[PDB]
């Protein structure tokens, strides 16, 4: 087991990524903190694997703040934090309401702020750790994602300064950038769309949430212990050259 | 002259950089607005150039808005935008106040979406235009500014998106990363130490960047990040 | 005129975008010399022009080293590089001949090299000045060119080493990274061809070559004083969507 | 065990990096076939964990192929390979004489080319498969390094490169970016460099081969299956503002 009795919060944790995230850990022995926004389905997932429920809202600064007061009472410590809770507010930029805009940022740039904060704050001069934020490919743009792409592109930047300030503290940084996965939240894109989609990616196929799993797994194990600052996309090649159509 | 009649707005025009693109364009010949949230200073940098001083908190929607229709109302049509206003408050992460974290953002990257927006919104399917959002060096990371480089790095996002979206309608959208520029004692010579060039930048320098990118000359070029930082950010993985 | 009385090399001149660089810079007032492979087609261009023509071969040493003393002898001293001379071999790797692999790198690769390093010894430690190397957006990868692409992304990579080296001289060093360029070689490339390049393009045209002269004029002149180390494309936007290198 | 039965080919594996690449993938249950230039120190390396030895010059096209023909042999079929062997002759571009310039590269570009050709040969088309070339963080540019420097980057977009051209084969392509690595070749640097190194990397010390094998573990196992044309920095942070 990787993760053994490696102390982890997940936050998104009750669908998609976050659910196949929190299993791959719960498999490889981490004592897990599930959180997400709502309490149902949150306590099933997290429940379903022996991890313990939080319920947290990313956007909120002082949900985000009893939050990880609670995961600290329960683990005692930290040792790695895998952020994924993000929204979309798709529209062309001259059709985007500012509402859109903002509300985007709000939730997908500052929450991650607001999370990685809290995750520092419970690791910083207490014991090494690995922090991991989830942006997205569209960070390097997309049609119909000014405000995706703005909020995510953040994230990244947002990783590499603060996996400079952390370095000497033994705290690793790194962001995922996943492609086009099937959740839930993709079950409504429509057919002629997903076929452009899987066209422009090199590996043919959509990916898989357990696929994201392993990413975030080894950048939160020792076994990337000397890698920090970084964009690791899980994208299946979509983005090594540019997307028409 | 390679801003012949061109008409150009321009935001954070009374401050260093601003100001000596204003300068630069109107001996270029560009029929100027010129943009800022001071207007003592901006009355004043507006004359010294024959350009028409627009009041402006690009921070506000509605100062943008009004702003936007003055400046069409007097130049009749936008060929081309420079947007500068930009802040900082710095400090590590864990000391950083979440007010701070918002302000920045506020400011340097929904700022940037409100102006890029109206620009846009004055030239798509009337016109071909040029439409420049200043970054920074730092958008790789840095120090002392997680909300700084999160905002600038939204902007080079944000560039790239809006790069796509206004490729077919002739509109070019690109952003500039300057690096250290002049107007401070042992974080000169760390900075200058970690330049090819050996030296500070000059606002000059950034505005001939931005008279390439807005000009015809650049027609070809969009979508693009170009770094006016004396090399600062040679060796360092790009994004 | 942003090269009044400047000298200036230019290698590729007899081609389209080298000819029509020669142009623009021949109206900036630059004092030219003009470099290419097939003394006809060179002279002709040269004298249109009023530069000064040399008959070189970027992929052999001593014609570079010959070259360049006629050069120096001519203008005097150097004040700018531009160097655009390339070839192409694609296939798609599997199929592809080792001898074509090595030609486009000796060319490509090696003959930056070449050309650069009698460019910097021409000018360092004599004057400030700036050298231009011409890579393409394909140094990102590209269906078929796996040659091509991995000569150009060395040239980036050279580009950025001769940029810290030659910084403290004066010197600047960038990379002009043009897109789908009409030109000759282009001219009658199958429709099929032409008709996939501009729909992966945002500008949804062909480029000029004067427009790829223009981005020249820029690195080389004043202008670009404090820009060293980059990579300016001139694809349209063609480029946008990949992770940059 | 993460390469239960996984047929894989690593060169370079002798010595540092690729010898400690060698050893984890040995624990992870892979069916290996180790290759360097030199004999004697590559079949001690590979005895000692279980490999079959096999002498290779990255640098010459028929020993690469003589190479991997033995390989196919011995293994029947290839499920990934890593490519480490390099070399350095560094000098500042007005000292560095063009010998110098086209051994890196024909070395390390070009050798890359070929592994990466003969790999991919005895791959496409018949199974989905994990491709690791090793560039490194020198890539982006670093004083006294331009033949090493474009090298890299060369392979950098060769990756790239083969990544989109065998997507549609189930074959994924790799590039790792290793930062200083303390190794039995970086000892000898002097303590000026020493320094200067460690002072630009964020967190604070020398990388070790194990760390980059772990690396390479991940991009050639199952659980980096949508994972493709990347390039992976193991450099502590290094790269983040040079």
């Amino acid at each position: 087991m990787r993760l053994k009795d490696k102390a982890v919060l997940i936050t998104g944790a009750a669908h998609g990524i976050g659910r196949a995230t929190l299993e791959l850990f719960a498999k490889e022995g981490a004592r897990l903190v599930a959180c997400d926004i709502e309490e149902g389905p949150l306590r099933e997932a997290a429940e379903a694997v022996g991890a313990h429920p939080v319920v947290m809202d990313v956007a909120d600064p002082a949900s985000v703040e009893r939050g990880f007061a609670e995961a600290l009472a329960h683990l005692g410590r930290l040792d790695g934090v895998v952020h994924y809770a993000g929204i979309t507010r798709d529209n062309f930029h001259w059709k985007m309401p500012l509402e859109d805009w903002e509300l985007v940022l709000r939730v997908n740039l500052t929450g991650s702020f607001l999370v990685a904060k809290a995750a520092s704050e419970a690791m910083r001069e207490k014991n090494p750790g690995s922090i991991v934020l989830t942006a997205s490919r569209v960070y390097l743009g997309n049609l119909g994602q000014a405000n995706y792409a703005a909020s995510m592109a953040g994230v990244v930047g947002l990783t590499r300064t603060l996996a400079l300030e952390l370095g000497r503290w033994g705290i690793r940084v790194n962001t995922l950038a996943p492609g086009f996965i099937e959740t839930r939240m993709t079950a409504k894109v429509p057919e002629k769309v997903r076929e452009k989609a899987i066209a422009a990616t090199p590996l043919g196929r959509a990916g898989k949430p357990l696929e994201v799993a392993y990413a975030a797994l080894f950048l939160l194990s020792d076994e990337s212990s000397f890698i920090t600052g970084q964009v690791l996309f899980v994208d299946g090649g979509r983005t090594i050259g540019a997307a028409p159509a």
